[PDB]
């Protein structure tokens, strides 16, 4: 088949879809693609620069709400920005672990770049703004790992607590768990420089 | 060497330092305790095997804020069992790899318990309660793979930011974001049946 960047994108993703982080490797790349080893290299080097093509590709693809629309506030923006970011993690089989440690693409700098901006245009300090988009990042990440991660006689709350989280997704534990971080982050920016 | 259950993990944490969660394979763990592979066979059956027993280990190990002192906050004993979870997941390379989508092992059974327990008595909701402990959880392993994870000319900000996630551990961001992901919990608590 065609070897252009998208198409090997392409392969790669169905066939991160059918293995897994662990079981993909260049050797079943070249199989799926019916084409040699040697051929492909030409293409792709090796497992890392793949991943981190992957990477970058399930964002630009599927993470839909990279900007926040005109006028949206800082607090909704987060929010959208957040949800977006884990559907597009779990558009993918080991999506968390294929994203987990990646540097922001040259063809994304722009992107979070503007995403500073539009925090430190809301009243955050470049720190604030920081930290906020990184614990965002962590929290939805982390919750995405343990989703997918996942995937001796029981006391009874730990029992319990077990068949709300199996219940869903981990859509609602997400989705608590993010306005409380978003009202953290609100309150500590009203307060400016009281002690709060 | 000896191969009780102890010297065994012993020289699994050991030979992890050395190669990370990818390279450790019980071919080597064998050759660091100077015997055949299927002598370690007896002991210990694949490399699953080992990662589940050296996830509960470590915490077991290093991870001693898993109790509230007596009377403590709730919102105090939050933060300290963060940051000692924390620092147990930092203290092995690919730690919080280790740590990953595993279950309470039946041996921190009474822990998990007790910690659920512990949020019901301080007002929570059986359902909060949880929702606020995995938030906990979810983000510091996040912080904490991308940390480890890690380990074409830059916009301004973007240049900025990256220095002051470099200029320390990463425990800055950490801590800021747990006090906002605290501070959440309470606003909603307090809050009870009013809109908040
Ligand atoms: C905060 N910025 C400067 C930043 C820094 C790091 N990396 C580090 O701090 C690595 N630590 C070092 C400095 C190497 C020791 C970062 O690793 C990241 C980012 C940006 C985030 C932005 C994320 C964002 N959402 C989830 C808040 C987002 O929607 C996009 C996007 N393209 O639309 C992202 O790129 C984002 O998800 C993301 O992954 C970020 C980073 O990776
Ligand atoms: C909330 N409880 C019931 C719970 C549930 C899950 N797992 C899931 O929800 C998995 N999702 C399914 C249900 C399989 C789809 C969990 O995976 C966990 C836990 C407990 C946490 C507790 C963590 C705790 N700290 C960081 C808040 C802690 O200090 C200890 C400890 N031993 O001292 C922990 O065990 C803890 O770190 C931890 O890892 C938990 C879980 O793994
Ligand atoms: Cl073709
Ligand atoms: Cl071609
Ligand atoms: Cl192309
Ligand atoms: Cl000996
Ligand atoms: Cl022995
Ligand atoms: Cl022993
Ligand atoms: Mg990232
Ligand atoms: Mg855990």
């Amino acid at each position: 088949s065609r070897l252009n960047r998208e198409s090997v994108i392409d392969a790669a993703l169905e066939l991160l879809n059918e293995t897994g982080i662990d079981g993909l490797t260049t050797r079943k790349l070249a199989q799926k693609l019916g084409i040699e080893q040697p051929t492909l290299y030409w293409h792709v080097k090796n497992k890392r620069a793949l991943l981190d093509a992957l990477a970058v590709e399930i964002l630009a693809r599927h993470h839909d709400y990279s900007l926040p629309a005109a006028g949206e506030s800082w607090q909704s923006f987060l929010r959208n920005n957040a949800m977006s970011f884990r559907r597009a993690l779990l558009r993918y089989r080991d999506g968390a672990k294929v994203h987990l440690g990646t540097r922001p693409d040259e063809k994304q700098y722009d992107t979070v770049e503007t995403q500073l901006r539009f925090m430190t245009e809301n009243g955050f300090s470049l720190r604030d703004g920081l930290y906020a988009i990184s614990a965002v990042s962590h929290f939805t990440l982390g919750a995405v790992l343990e989703q997918q991660e996942h995937t001796e006689n029981l006391p009874p709350l730990l029992r319990e607590a077990l068949q709300i989280m199996d219940s869903d997704d981990g859509e609602q534990a997400f989705l608590h768990g993010l306005e409380s971080l978003i009202r953290g982050f609100e309150v500590q920016l009203t307060a400016l420089l009281q002690i709060v």
